């Protein structure tokens, strides 16, 4: 039976009240989304791509091939999944943790429930002070497995399925679509950004291929560019005195890599920022047990070094 507990999400000061599916219901809805998005990945994950941080080396590849660019909305990622379950026409949004919420809307055209997986962001519309779901991309429309098309194919695929659909005040989240600009349109992009920022919280640009089929996982060819004070690592407290370490797989240990200042609990996981030659404490992470691995530390440093800027991106092209 669809078994829901209540829940609330809170974003940028506002609260949404939704129905978390729990129990065998959560599992099926997830399982169904396995089978539709045809993901034979041993372990559970949204059928979605994960961005990676742009680094200098990338520009070459950006200069050659065809990419769109967009606002990195500051929101919660979620896979929107429309399905019928046991006779209930159901609209579910899925968190990265395979957490499932009913996000229902009046006007969802019956066909969507045939099997639609679109990929988008939950976030808060600064203007209405209302919630929105911005649609990035899409993987299956109404049974039509669109993963392998090109982006735009996918985007219109999405666009016209929801064409007749209209939003009603009562509805939980305004649907909207991500306006994806082509890289070679710098002036456009800037303005697009300065438009988007006025309505939503952003964290820089996302840079996606125009042409590759949907990627499930770490998508080394999905870029993020993120204003670089928001680069963090979770170290482990290796010493009362605040020596912090990181994990090194081939050596299999945690290795000291910095010293925080003062007095800290050994074996804590602490989220830290970098500035002025040094890492600084931000908050504890009781919720971890694992520092980041060496690579990540390396990469984030590399990244904090380069201080690649939005303009550096939107000037090359
Ligand atoms: N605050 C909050 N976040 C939640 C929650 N559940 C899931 N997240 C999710 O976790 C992400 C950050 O993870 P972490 O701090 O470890 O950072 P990274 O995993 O490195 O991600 P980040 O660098 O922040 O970039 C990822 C985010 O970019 C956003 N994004 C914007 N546009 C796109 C796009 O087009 N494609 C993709 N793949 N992502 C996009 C997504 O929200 C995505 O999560 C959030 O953005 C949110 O989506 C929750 O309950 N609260
Ligand atoms: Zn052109």
């Amino acid at each position: 039976n669809i078994t829901t507990e209540r829940a609330v999400l809170t974003l940028n000061g506002l609260q949404i009240k939704l129905h978390k599916v729990v129990g065998e219901s959560r599992d099926d809805i997830v399982a169904k989304m396995k089978d539709l998005a045809m993901d034979d990945h041993k372990f559970p994950r949204l059928p979605g791509p994960n961005p990676v941080s742009i680094e200098r080396k990338d520009f070459e590849k950006l200069k050659q091939n065809k990419y769109v660019v967009s606002e990195k909305t500051d929101g919660i990622r979620f896979m929107m999944f429309f399905t019928r379950v046991f006779g209930f026409k159901v609209c579910t949004i899925i968190d990265r943790a395979m957490t499932v919420y009913l996000l229902p809307f009046k006007n969802i055209p019956r066909v969507l429930f045939q099997g639609s997986i679109f990929d988008g962001e939950l976030c808060v519309d600064i203007v209405e002070k209302k919630f929105a779901f911005v649609l990035f991309d899409a993987v299956v429309v109404s049974g039509v497995t669109v993963s392998q098309m090109d982006l735009a194919s996918r985007f219109f695929a999405m666009k016209r399925s929801l064409k007749e659909f209209k939003n009603v005040p009562e509805d939980p989240a305004i649907l909207r679509y991500k306006e994806w600009i082509p890289l070679e349109h710098p002036t456009i992009i800037k303005d697009h950004l300065k438009k988007a920022n006025a309505i939503y919280h952003t964290d820089g640009l996302i840079i996606m291929s125009v042409d590759e089929p949907v990627i499930y996982g770490r998508n080394f060819n999905l870029f993020k560019l993120k204003p670089g004070t928001h680069h963090t690592i979770d170290f482990i407290i290796m010493s009362e005195d605040g020596t912090i370490g990181i994990f090194d797989p081939n050596l299999r240990k945690n290795v000291p890599v910095g010293k925080l200042d003062g007095y800290y609990n050994k074996g804590s996981i602490v989220e830290c920022g970098f500035a002025d030659g040094t890492w600084k404490y931000i908050q504890g992470r009781s919720d971890k047990n694992q520092a980041n691995d060496r690579l990540t530390y390396e990469k984030t440093l590399l990244n904090i070094e380069e201080n690649i800027t939005i303009d550096e991106l939107l000037d090359l092209f």
